[PDB]
DNA sequence: GCCGCATAACTTCGTATAGCATACATTATACGAAGTTATCGCCG
DNA sequence: CGGCGATAACTTCGTATAATGTATGCTATACGAAGTTATGCGGC
């Protein structure tokens, strides 16, 4: 530890700081990499190529999505450029064992993994639901949940909204605007969003954050700084999944229930089947022309073949 | 040549997989290179990068394509990597000029040409025209095009298609599926013209056997157990009947003074676009991944 | 009115996996041409 | 009379130009889990 601890040391004295994820990553897999190499008596520092090999093979029988291989190789590699080492590993040996496991895996024909649709119909259902409910919590849920269908925001950024954001207007029409884009709120879930905020007397301060936290009491409790909770969000959608359906399967699968994107993913699919012009939901999902919006596309119904009709018919 | 021949034959040592296609274009450009280098009296198998200059700089002078030009860059790099030499040449001259011919030839204004659209209307005409036909190999030509024009496909796909592949049903309807695959279906009329080809031709009796054959100038149809590779005689199809609307090509020798495969799909694209309806599906039923050039089958 | 200590909400960590902009690597097309084939023409 | 001439109807080949694909350098995420806080629920 203490070695990769002093390493990762001296590469900051660079004062090249990357992403937070990144830093982590780089020096979980420096872990990892270090402890096997030592469970082989090998030196953990110098790598050799046919050790690599090696290491890369034990992941094979690991069983490991290539991806993660993939990334690992990366990983030494940015080390390599980044120590002044030769970035690329020796790339025959290096290569033609990707190249391998590669076309092994792929010959597996597995797939790419798709969080689960939040559907409007559930959204429908559950707002049925839950507008019954007095609970401060249950209208909060509710509040955002019907946000986050409307702006399909990043989840990340719909928990960075700030009261100073909000504003609203004729018919109780709201509108927040962030970095520049201002998105509109309409006008019953901006009385949703009124009920929520009036009740709880949270983020009076314009600085303060729109969804506080509710203790136990069921008492909330405004801060002037962001909670981040996004992990408690997430269990906001568990919970809701495991309200409308059972617990989570005991497979161990992800995708299991509902999660952040599945709404984004539920509300795309919608406006796809609406059919509502494509460069129009490009912008406003400020969105690169992208065939991952077809792979959304790629699963419906439409498949009506009509220019057979159109033949036959026009005569 | 024979001297190419084993120069090429010894760097085929070490050998590794291509397409037909590829090792094909592989070895014209090795022939274009070795011709050039011996004009030049260089060295053939090593190069060097002022060398691959002041070839690129003669291909400038011929106005070459710069994508061509590219293209022959990069078989140079493949050439390099699987028979292990270092797969750049050296880049940094390598790319400045890259860069700088690209920005040159750009600065041409040259358009991407789009090949003759092919219409219903003119479906129409030349049935019109051709209905009275009683040679069964105008028959054959006939039912292709109206296949062709109900399922728009590769050249070649057409080609792959096996007796074996055909079934028909309610209201005499006609199903084929193609590909790994989907399976498509034939409007009536065109259904009517394709069993008509059928049954004058009697070919393919066995499943196994394709749909067309050969004819023979005696006025006479052969049967092919195996796929003839119809399909450059097809394009000549598609070019005498261009012939027939009009008289011959233009001295101008360009692409697209006629129609080509493409021509029927894209045409019924355009079509369908000028009906302006179901694009991702009928996108889906051509099998487009979403790209610009299907917008500029649409744009206009 | 203190000790016990709970459920709950929340922080942090681990690791297995998914996004994506770009350069340049792999496959196909469009075309003019040489070369085939076997079948009929038909001399006198 | 049946040869070669000529053909239809076809195939293999060489040229130049595009369409198609992907992996690379950097980012963020899904689900379990241990661990954390805390104050309020329970007793006498």
């Amino acid at each position: 530890s203490d070695e990769v601890r002093k390493n990762l040391m001296d590469m900051f004295r660079a004062r090249q700081v990357f992403s937070e994820h990144t830093w982590k990553m780089l020096l979980s897999v420096c872990r990892s990499w270090a402890a096997w190499c030592k469970l082989n008596n090998r030196k953990w520092f110098p790598a050799e190529p046919e050790d690599v090999r090696d290491y890369l093979l034990y992941l094979q029988a690991r069983g490991l999505a290539v991806k993660t291989i993939q990334q690992h190789l990366g990983q030494l590699n940015m080390l390599h450029r980044r120590s002044g080492l030769p970035r690329p590993s020796d790339s025959n040996a290096v290569s033609l064992v990707m190249r391998r496991i590669r076309k092994e895996n792929v010959d597996a024909g597995e797939r790419a993994k798709q969080a689960l649709a939040f559907e409007r119909t559930d959204f429908d259902q559950v707002r049925s639901l839950m507008e019954n409910s007095d609970r401060c919590q249950d209208i909060r849920n509710l509040a955002f949940l019907g946000i986050a269908y409307n702006t399909l925001l990043r989840i990340a950024e719909i928990a960075r909204i700030r009261v100073k954001d909000i504003s609203r207007t004729d018919g109780g029409a709201m509108l927040i605007h962030i970095g520049g884009v201002e998105k509109a709120l309409s006008l019953g879930v901006t009385k949703l969003v009124e009920r929520w905020i009036s009740v709880s007397g949270v983020a009076d301060d314009p600085n303060n954050y729109l969804f506080c936290r509710v203790r136990k009491n069921g008492v909330a409790a405004p801060s002037a700084t962001s909670q981040l909770s996004t992990r408690a969000l997430e269990g906001i959608f568990e919970a809701t999944h495991r309200l409308i359906y059972g617990a989570k399967d005991d497979s161990g699968q992800r995708y299991l229930a509902w999660s952040g994107h599945s709404a984004r993913v539920g509300a795309a699919r919608d406006m796809a089947r609406a059919g509502v012009s494509i460069p129009e939901i490009m912008q406003a999902g400020g969105w690169t022309n992208v065939n991952i919006v077809m792979n959304y596309i790629r699963n419906l119904d439409s498949e009506t073949g009509a220019m057979v009709r159109l033949l036959e018919d026009g005569d």
